[PDB]
């Protein structure tokens, strides 16, 4: 994947609607693809100050940047020069839910990120409308082809004030720009996970994120095959 | 509220992606809110036609136009001239989403919509995206107060081609730009709604919609005397 | 059409069942106008009791040949027997719990019997139903077709909580006969309005009894189409 | 510090034997299986033979009941408190629901207890709305891939939540999820309760007869946290 080089600019654009707060983020990154690492730092520029926790939106900020071990094939480094997609719901054990579509390009050698975000029916006195989070624990995502691209199935809890966690889970599929027949897809396989916000600044308006993300099989041997 | 006259007409504006594919749609529709009965003429202006069936699009295009039977207070009307929002998530029983937000303002005379919907996950051979689909059955919304506004649950049975139907269900939560203390809320109540397509031409991106939706009771003897 | 089925009917139930993991059984006895689609059943906690858990959330699981079905739907439950039928269900609260039941309905020497299997899970430990902060249902309307060899329905109810709240559940089933398709009449989509209550509780709801009135029906509104 | 190797756990020896009873529906056909196996509980290995002995041979996939059949077996490795090795003599309970993409539903409850040395288990299910046509109701699936369970304490005892694919025949995998309460006899007083932490898991069928109602099952269950470095220092 010679387009994707050791260390790699990235640029996004986000707008949404969660409940019907109206709001904008851009954000510049950067990151080691092939390390799997990355920190984005992140301005909400519209409809700021948020009414709700950032943390429903930390998600929605990276695929190129996943160290595929074991030879796990890499369904994103692949699709470049033309790039991938990714949409996504997640539930809430609390009833809200945030849904979101992304479109991943490479322009002058940087990455380009297009965010859209829904989210809806967070409930009034939850901790997200609350503002009563603590950001994510790590977690692993199980992921195999499906519907023409590469499904992801994660589940996330989310740290409260006063202890305790709030559940979420999501389903995700990853579109490829290329056509099969151009891909060496995964089989069914993992990636585990850390998502940590580093920073922040008034009232959430600036945020940075870093995520560390492995590729790999489960630790356990087989009796089978 | 009296802005809100026996005949009224309403424009949309609609901007959207379902599975990786973005469109914009507009509406021209005139009806009788106090009837609970209106008419909708919706175009697909960018990215028609459509990969998916329009079907999952119908009740994204109109809660002034209820008829409140039984004294039930109408939460939508109350609201003008500040207007309203909607939220919405649809679950289809094979694992499409289709999530909507909505704006509704009261502009010159005219009810104006303003609609962003993020659908995901639909199969890519599932009876959406292969078309399969033959428009919606009747269906009965259970309503309540909750999270600062008027709650809705729904359960529609969409038809498929050769007989069957597809399920799905939807949480939605209806936002008034009044106030809580300048309106008179609702208690526990029903809307039955029949959402049907009555034209269409140019493979979807011409669709015409009529919608009848009363507000009731249930109208079954309580033992315990409640509504 | 159904001459087993008599005005005046009377109905048996035995269940067993688990809630987060505490074991209970239950009995009752009941009556009703199958026809009229109106009955009362009297049910006694006979082990286990009382129990940690609103009885609500059991009120669903105490009878589907008590259904007024109107403008000519076929009657699926009525015309099931002398064979019978069976219902499988799972409820899910917003708060987390669930209750998964299956049913046995059998007809015995002219009287109704019922053989009910609850298996509940994950029910909030401070939440409304653990706490007893509830205070029965709503009206429900139910959503029903042919699916999967017999008739699926769909519900979502109220359960009203102390201070005038509500706690959502919605639930999806199948109910199944034991007479072959090719000898019954299927109805195809409609509604079941229902409207279950408790009239009388005592001893920490180790005695309830309980009143259903359920019809079968379009929807009222005409259609354009059609 | 304990001066004996497992002084946290006495009851549970290095090597352990069980039997299970079990009754349940699935739609609405009935069923009862009975096993026994052995394992060794703190390396998180068990092997389990079980039998169909009512409503065999069963309509739908013994897949689904692949979970149902023994938290004893977790080798809890980075130090983490042990919930269920923990709770003996007194012994513990699991509660879960698994949701099937396409409809079905499996709920069941459990009790584990220790008798003369042998750890009994008694399981109820119930399964509900498995559609006619799916993989399940026409025996066509073939086995789990392995999965990472993610848990914390909540509602009085432990919180599990999990997602499993099963493969299909034919290729490709069906999508469920589940969560489950895992209580404790024991008081909280009396317990040390881990964090949050994870399980991987890798259930297995080994064997099976006579249209599944024979059925060998082998399972690994490891407890760790995630292995990545943290920036803000955590587990």
């Amino acid at each position: 994947s010679e387009l994707i080089k050791e260390n790699m600019h990235m640029k996004l654009y986000m707008e949404g609607t969660v409940n019907n707060h109206h709001f904008k983020c851009t954000s510049e990154g950067e990151g080691k693809p092939y390390e799997g690492t990355q920190t984005m730092k992140i301005k909400v520029v519209e409809g700021g100050p948020l009414p709700f926790a950032f943390d429903i939106l930390a998600t929605s900020f990276s695929k190129t940047f996943i160290n595929h071990t074991q030879g796990i094939p890499d369904f994103f480094k692949q699709s470049f020069p033309e790039g991938f997609t990714w949409e996504r719901i997640t539930t809430y054990e609390d009833g809200g839910v945030l849904t979101a579509t992304q479109d991943t390009s490479l322009q002058n050698g940087c990455i380009i990120y297009n965010v859209k975000i829904n989210g809806v029916n967070f409930p009034s006195n939850g901790s997200v409308m609350q503002k009563k989070t603590l950001g994510w624990e790590a977690n692993t995502e199980m992921l195999y082809p499906a519907d023409g691209g590469l499904r992801g199935h994660s589940q996330m809890a989310l740290k409260l004030v006063g202890g305790g966690y709030l559940h979420c889970s999501f389903k995700t599929t990853y579109r490829s720009k290329k056509p099969a027949k151009n891909l060496k897809m995964p089989g069914f396989h993992f990636v585990d996970h850390r998502l940590e916000r580093i920073k922040e600044a008034d009232k959430e308006t600036y945020v940075e994120q870093h995520e560390m993300a492995v590729a790999k099989y489960c630790d356990l041997p087989s009796k089978l095959g």
